[PDB]
């Protein structure tokens, strides 16, 4: 597996590097590659001005795929590359105020070698869920990674005092008080006119943490815990549910129409749900589809490894992660159809409810049903597991992993063990798990399973010299996370726990104006698009 990953880095950095500068190319790459011409994916702008789209936020799975290759072969040029591509963006991409030219609405043209803004009311930094490669750009420049941190941090923060953050960042902005901001606690559930997101909290969290980790910076890790805290702090005093959001819109006027939906008129679930439910029927208890999916995986795998790799410095943070993923399991899983029932953090059951008014949720009439826990329940619960291992947290690992066609794996590790060895289960996200339990329990068949996935990956995902996720797909994804599994789990067979980074799933994307071939613009277009189409 080790020689098809070398093979694979290698047409990667053949096809989806710089020609636009003859014999002096840039170490920029391209995010995607037409696998049949080499054509690499463009962004097309208003007036049909072709960008080759090169946005370094959508590659730091690359990155970690390319230095855990050189550890497990020996090769120190793949290192090397992803070392040059950080001191370059570093030289070339970060602004005065620390912030780099990458992440949802700046990328580089690989063409031009000039930043990018593909949406022109927002030439702003967002990071969604990218948990960047920070223990690459330390060791390669301290300082400038420092800065971009500290940048961050100083944009994305409205307000100090109450931690409202914004999901847009400004390039350019002074530097403030930083760590150095006065804080005071806000009771559960404050109204206010702003919005922290916990996917843009959840990058800021992940960054000023790093920070701590390498310089041992108190300021940053105080933030870093105290913010993630807020997401803790208004969880529900009996079920220990919760919670998507830390806030409630603040209410100015009296609404007159159940399918408006404006903040302005109070929070959207108390109109929605609180004639029926009560006053903890509120946007942040909301314990439904997607949103779970953000607080008990995108959020909570992030802080898992955190809370372990802050060692001393991370118990708390921790806690309060297994703490919730222990909740969500008790109160809402169903293993039977590997279903989670749609809730209230106060425990109520909204399985089979139907919606008596319009409002944010859906139109009147809606039925809410339990819904499939998908692969990204495996990975933050397997990590889980490997950390504290509570039968909660296994009920929901051995759930997904039968709905996943992967068998039994047992009652408790290594009992009562029946997992189906002719799997035809090629998922990245499932080989990843399977490795987190193998590493918690010894049990030589999680393992024996995840070798027979990375066969799978290798003989239906492998294509063309490329991974995609069809072999119809037009472009392939360099980000592609198909060889990060497979490192990881030669990794385990050639006993370097040290050589592959732990998975955090992050990934990036790029948003704006898109030309159609008609001419027309699509407002809010993403790459994400371009890479599902077929030939
Ligand atoms: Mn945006």
């Amino acid at each position: 597996r080790l020689t098809v990953v070398k093979q694979y880095v290698d047409n990667v950095l053949n096809k989806a590097s710089d020609t636009y500068h003859g014999d002096k190319p840039s170490p920029l790459l391209a995010d995607g590659v037409d696998p049949r011409t080499g054509q690499q994916l463009e962004w097309i702008f208003p007036d049909g001005r072709r960008a080759v789209l090169s946005n370094f936020s959508a590659q730091q799975n690359l990155m970690r795929v390319m230095s855990g290759l050189s550890q497990l072969s020996g090769d120190p040029r793949y290192q090397k590359r992803a070392e040059d591509i950080v001191r370059y963006h570093f030289q070339n991409y970060q602004d005065p105020s620390g912030l780099l030219y990458w992440g949802g609405h700046r990328f580089v043209d690989l063409k031009t070698l000039q930043p990018e803004g593909p949406s022109e009311k927002e030439m702003v930094h967002e990071l969604k869920n990218a948990y960047p490669y920070y223990d690459l750009m330390f060791s390669v420049d301290s300082d400038a990674t420092a800065r971009f941190i500290r940048g961050f941090w100083n944009a994305h923060v409205y307000d100090w005092r109450i931690l409202e953050t914004s999901r847009h960042g400004e390039y350019g902005k002074p530097m403030g008080a930083l760590w150095e901001s006065k804080f005071e606690q806000q009771p559960p559930f404050f109204a206010t006119k702003g919005l922290s997101f916990l996917n843009a909290g959840n990058d800021l969290i992940y960054s000023a943490s790093l920070l701590y980790k390498h310089q041992q910076d108190q300021g940053a890790l105080t933030w870093a815990k105290r913010l993630a805290d807020q997401y803790v702090l208004p969880r529900d005093a009996k079920t220990g549910l919760g919670v998507y959001q830390f806030t409630q819109a603040l209410k100015r006027e009296e609404p007159t129409d159940d399918a408006d939906t404006h903040s302005k008129f109070g929070d959207r679930a108390q109109r929605q749900f609180g004639p029926e439910f009560g006053p903890t029927a509120l946007e942040g208890n909301m314990m439904l589809k997607g949103r779970t999916s953000t607080l008990y995986s995108e959020n909570a795998l992030m802080q898992l490894q955190l809370g372990k790799d802050l060692g001393p410095q991370g118990q708390d943070l921790l806690k309060w992660t297994v703490d919730g993923l222990k909740a969500f399991a008790k109160y809402a899983y169903n293993d039977q159809d590997n279903t989670f029932r749609p809730m209230i953090a106060n425990g109520q059951d909204l399985s089979n409810y139907t919606l008596p008014r319009d409002g944010y949720y859906g139109k009147k009439g809606t039925v809410l049903k339990p819904y499939k826990a998908g692969n990204e329940f495996l990975i933050s619960y397997a990590r889980a597991y490997a950390i504290d291992n509570d039968p909660l947290l296994w009920k929901v690992a051995r759930g997904i992993a039968n709905d996943q066609g992967l068998g039994d794996i047992g009652t408790a590790p290594g009992k009562e063990v029946k997992v189906n060895m002719d799997t035809t289960n090629s998922d990245p996200y499932a080989l990843f798990a399977l490795l987190d339990l193998y590493h918690a329990s010894q049990v030589a068949d999680y393992r024996k399973l995840a070798e027979k996935i990375g066969d799978n990956i290798i003989k239906i995902r492998y294509i063309d010299g490329f991974f995609m996720a069809s072999s119809d797909r037009q472009y392939a994804d360099v980000d592609a996370i198909e060889p990060y599994a497979l490192l990881a789990l030669e990794a385990s067979l050639r006993n370097k726990p040290q050589a592959v980074a732990p998975f955090l799933n992050g990934a990036g994307f790029t948003e704006g104006a898109y030309r159609m071939d008609d001419g027309s613009a699509r407002v809010s277009t993403r790459d994400n698009e371009l890479f599902l189409l077929n030939v």
